[PDB]
């Protein structure tokens, strides 16, 4: 079955008995990238060593990256909770190549690895390949033996990666496995490793040019196969993880696998205490903007959802001290920020809680009048009053009022939002009028 700390050191040394220098995952935080709130794949501290801006005594490098899907164009924030694959923060093991093997290489490795170290069977694997990469295709289906039916073809959506919307792109190819007859779709066929075979360079003119020196970028979720190694059908299930909704159930009373909205809040309190956890240990402090205001959503969204199981008291902190304990072995630097994170978490719930519980009451009360007078949305009138009476995130407001099947003036809450800022011009962060409600949606209230 493998637990997830042995699958990565298996797949860690498994590279480096593949001339792969072991690279220590990168802090979450970027280090010079403004732009980028948070590390959201393996590949990104590797990104200008992937476009020869950097070099490395090394041709081959393998790590286990920390990663945070919560900005840009990789937020799956909003989702975390509802599923039983989506995270805030989670573990991508990745090997890559700069400009030295490609292809057959990366897909030899990879075949020997989920065949011979996770020990999946191969006639329950299936891959996929961009439909116009004969190459690739070739390399599976003779080199590797992958009978034709157990490889699919598809489109640009679904095997094409691109470094963005300009600059270096390839086709990919993904590893699948098939979970059985009693599971449907992608949750029959689990995807658990991404091939990136970065073979070109899109122009600004949207022309695929080959690269002098096609480079090899693969990501595979730690606890995704672990999920599927340990014979589990949610991620929240595996070693690393299931100990935290545990957590959920004792402070709460409440039992996982009963009801649908209780698992969500347990889910969400046990995804939302890893990435504080390490957000936190990483140097970022909560603040109403930027990373600070992301760690400050994530950590008022698990407070609102405790809240909802019947927890009174800040508990979140005592959640910091299972994180550091369950991760210390692969990240022992978690234990010597251990009582910094438990102070700044506790410091953050003790200065919310009185106003999240009076704030509950405030939403609750409008929402249940609007759907007694008939109305469909919260005003923007009321968006705002919880957004800045009462701090509550603009989305958290938006989820809430979504339970009951209420929307938010986004009109509304956009002019109501130009009259405050009037009322700083008649009667940090920088926005266009006519943005205010965009932005907010990213800051809180005072920044504003």
């Amino acid at each position: 079955s493998l637990s997830a700390h042995e699958i990565r050191e298996l797949f860690l040394s498994f590279f480096e008995k593949k001339g792969h220098t072991r690279v220590k995952s990168a802090p979450l935080v970027p280090e010079n990238d403004p732009t980028l709130l948070f590390v959201n794949a393996g590949m990104v501290p590797f990104k200008n060593v992937f476009l020869g801006l950097e070099k490395r005594p090394y041709k081959r490098a393998t790590s286990c990256q920390k990663c945070l899907r919560v900005s840009g164009k990789h937020n799956d924030l909003e989702q975390v909770g509802y599923t039983s694959r989506h995270h805030t923060f989670f573990e991508m093991l990745g090997n890559f190549s700069f400009g030295d093997y490609f292809k057959k290489e990366a897909i030899e490795y990879a075949w020997e690895f989920v065949t011979e170290v996770l020990k999946l069977p191969k006639e329950k694997l299936y891959v996929s390949v961009y439909k116009d990469d004969e190459e690739a295709y070739r390399i599976w289906n003779e080199h590797i033996g992958i009978p034709s039916e157990r490889i699919w073809r598809l489109g640009e959506e679904d095997n094409f990666w691109q470094m963005g919307d300009v600059g270096p792109c390839g086709p990919s190819s993904e590893i699948y496995v098939d979970r059985g007859e009693e599971y449907e779709g992608d949750e029959r066929y689990l995807e658990i490793w991404n091939l990136v075979f970065m073979q070109y360079n899109r122009d600004e003119n949207g022309v695929l040019t080959p690269l002098p020196h096609p480079n090899i970028d693969t990501g595979m979720g730690l606890e995704r196969i672990a999920s599927v190694l340990q014979g589990k059908n949610s991620n929240f299930e595996i070693d690393i993880i299931f100990p935290l909704i545990q957590f959920g159930e004792e402070v709460s009373g409440k039992k996982y696998g009963e009801k649908f909205e209780t698992d969500v809040a347990l889910r969400v309190i046990a995804d939302h205490l890893r990435a504080i956890t390490f957000a936190i240990s990483d140097g970022v402090i909560p603040s109403n903007e930027g990373r600070g205001y992301v760690i400050r959503r994530i950590l008022r969204r698990a407070m609102r959802f405790g809240y909802k199981l019947g927890i009174e008291n800040p508990f979140l902190y005592k959640g910091v001290d299972l994180v550091v304990d369950i991760m210390k072995e692969p990240y022992p630097e978690l234990e010597l920020s251990r009582e910094f994170v438990k102070g700044i978490v506790k410091g953050e719930e003790k200065r919310f809680i009185k106003t999240l519980k009076a704030g509950m009451e405030y939403i609750q009360e409008v929402i249940q009048k609007a759907l007694e007078e008939g109305r469909k949305t919260l005003s923007g009138k009321e968006v705002f009053t919880a957004y800045d009476t009462y701090g509550f995130p603009v989305d958290l407001i938006d989820e809430i009022a979504r339970e009951k099947g209420l929307g938010i003036d986004l009109e509304g809450f956009q002019c109501e939002l130009e009259e405050q800022r009037e009322r700083a011009r008649k009667h940090p962060v920088y926005s266009h009028l006519k943005e205010l409600g965009k932005t907010s949606a990213f800051v809180g209230a005072a920044a504003l």
